């Protein structure tokens, strides 16, 4: 809760190379994130009553958030959120095909990774401008694939995040300008499976 | 949860006379939430893995429902709680005037009651077309006077309805036709604080 | 223009008996259509710029009004546009089928008047809350049968409007609660047809 | 009309160094720009009736369109008009401040150049995500400065667009990665206003 803190990257900013940049890596931790931090911290100073409160439960209510600081919450809020997510989601040495009970699910649902990978790559290519795809469980044992527009996080409608791909364009744009497609093929390299599997069990 | 039931009203059609007549107390309980709970029912009928889940659940989770009955339960599922929880507010023999926990929030946090009701009434009048003025509790202890369109619950954005009034031209055409600020001056004399209480203490 | 007017029903209010009550058409025009004209004038009247617009373009450009009339507009503006259509298609002694070149598109497009009558129904029953249903042309020569919310008028999407049917309740509760359905059979016995051609030749 | 074509810039890639780099000027025409066509052409392609409509009217009427392509021509036929304007509006030897009718209507409803160049750049950084900062004209002789988001034109609203600034990530990164401000610094160094002129009286 408040304040808000910058989590470490965790590992060094060339260690996805060449799949993902070690510029684009420095800039998008210190730079994009860093100032979703901030500017979240700025947005609840000014209401101590909010300060006890996880990143979570302010998304899950902004309807209840005073009017002057609900877009910043959604978008900061947001913003931290999904790229602290991101962050471990890349960190290196983890499985590279779904594993566990996160993958039992995923076969029983979708049919298998091969047609999983195939819709995840479908909700990020048709997300029009700035915004993420995402794999989600909800309450009742369902896994879906979708996307939403800039920082606004799943967790907002009541879904469970597992695995976000950030299509921003600052997340590709320094290595593969327009060819969102071919970062797409690259991040399949870095997702780390074991990750994703601990956030399904805990949620 | 499923099969929901129509509530009982729990009085007499002419316990509320001349404050709202009994004919449209009838037909709002018997026709229209009548209308609203077999609707519900056709919509989840087809899908046995919702059928242990309360109202409230489905309405925190319309973005997990399959595509093809989001809007039948957000309308239906909303038509349903917030008439059951409109039947309980009118029980006749209670306070008049908040009571109890209830009483000390709304001094503390409008200035008492006339303020309240001031600003309840600002919100019915001001909702144009269908739609319900509410007092709602937020998970951070404070109260919000807000209004909703059509038979959307202020649940579906994490609130917690405390008094609902109905807008909707059925709740009040039949004896004061256009005249809904008669008919909010009227629900005053109605309204059961004991049964809002409740509401307030129980979450 | 400003100061708008509340045009004349032009018939007495029993004509469309017993198809549609007379204190209903009386209430429907003196009391609802009048408010929305007197609203429509107060909004306006602050600002003289506006004074020499109609309302369908005040309605076409919403975006670009004073940020503190554009509701005020919308729903009044919105009403006024909608029941004065409305009191027109009403007039008595018109064709009770399509006629003329209105009908060769609706036999062209639709198949016929009864393909039309029952896409019709389906959108004025479709509309929760409070509508209005319509057959709107666009300017590529297509008709459309859609429904809009509470006062919106097909006009600030670009359709021209032929034909729209009131679906608020205080269009049909006195004399039919909640039976929609019953209002909506009684309507297709009072729909002008000749003035329906009128406008869309006018379109 | 269709097939639309992707216009020439009518100047080198590198006529505004060191303000906006070469490389970015190219993949933004040739490659953003370029798809946007593209795929306009291709939803288009589908409907020969829609063949002799200029992309404005498109965009004026998206509601009428077949809902197949709707999104289609929004995104893209936005993307191919919006793109138009910032080529034109960046034309090498223009004058760096307003001139003529539309520096007088500058000065009388924004108090000065200064004023104006305040108002865009905060709705330029106010932008969150992807979209375009504007200067546009209402059919009443106003002037307004507001964002849009993703490929949104503002002839969808009604307004004429006067100055448009793309503040898509695209737009920037190369150069001044997340420095969208440092960018819009230089946007003022490259802004031709007798071209802005041409667009304000043509109106
Ligand atoms: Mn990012
Ligand atoms: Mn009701
Ligand atoms: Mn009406
Ligand atoms: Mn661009």
């Amino acid at each position: 809760p408040y304040p808000f803190k910058l989590p470490d990257l965790g590992y060094p900013y060339e260690a996805l190379e060449p799949h993902i940049d070690a510029k684009t890596m420095e800039i998008h931790h210190q730079k994009h994130h860093g100032a979703y931090v901030t500017n979240l911290n700025a947005a609840l100073e000014k209401y101590p009553y909010l300060h006890g409160v996880e990143v979570e439960v302010l998304l899950r209510h902004l309807a209840a958030l005073p009017q002057d600081i609900q877009t910043a919450v959604r978008n900061n809020g947001g913003g931290h959120l999904n790229h602290s997510l991101f962050w471990r989601l890349l960190t290196p040495g983890g499985a590279k095909e779904p594993v566990g009970e996160l993958k039992k699910a995923i076969d029983e649902q979708f049919g298998g990774f091969q047609a999983l990978k195939e819709k995840l790559t479908q909700a990020a290519m048709g997300r029009f401008g700035s915004g993420w795809a995402w794999l989600v469980k909800d309450p009742f044992g369902k896994l879906h694939v979708l996307s939403t527009p800039n920082q606004d996080n799943p967790v907002m409608e009541g879904f469970t995040p597992i695995v976000g791909i950030d299509v921003w364009e600052h997340a590709y744009y320094l290595k593969y300008q327009n060819r969102r497609a071919d970062y797409l093929q690259a991040i399949w390299n870095v997702l780390n499976w074991d990750v994703a599997e601990e956030f399904f069990k805990k949620a």
